[PDB]
């Protein structure tokens, strides 16, 4: 299930380290980031092994780190235990898709 309403109750969980729309909290902003270059926002500064990892948020890249963040990227400063079911993250990411 790809639903963006039931996308916007899952977000949610990120709104308060995460804003979407230009504004860096203790995330960075996620607007667009289905596609988007890892370590990409210059402004917020990302973690060392963040930083060495490279390519882009692709959707498997996407629901790899949101099933676990800190055992995908070892050294990473999201402190997110993860989603297990799959209708979470497929739901979450068409609404990163919905706000690019
Ligand atoms: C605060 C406790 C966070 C929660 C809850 C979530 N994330 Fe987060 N996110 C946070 C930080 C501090 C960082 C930076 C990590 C680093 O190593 O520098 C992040 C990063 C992400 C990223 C990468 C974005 C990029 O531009 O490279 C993604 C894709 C991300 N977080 C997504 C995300 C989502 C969708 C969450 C809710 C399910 C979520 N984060 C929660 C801090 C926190």
């Amino acid at each position: 299930m790809a639903d963006p309403a039931a996308g916007e109750k899952v977000f949610g969980k990120c709104k308060a380290c995460h804003k979407l729309d230009g504004n860096d909290g203790v995330g960075p902003h996620l607007n667009g980031v289905v596609g988007r270059t890892v370590a990409g926002v210059d402004g917020f500064n990302y973690s060392d092994p963040m930083k060495a990892h490279g390519g882009d948020w692709t959707p498997e890249a996407l629901q790899e780190f949101l099933t676990n963040p800190k055992a995908v990227v070892k050294g990473t400063k999201m402190a997110f235990a993860g989603l297990p079911k799959i209708e979470d993250r497929a739901n979450l990411i068409a609404y990163l898709e919905g706000q690019q």
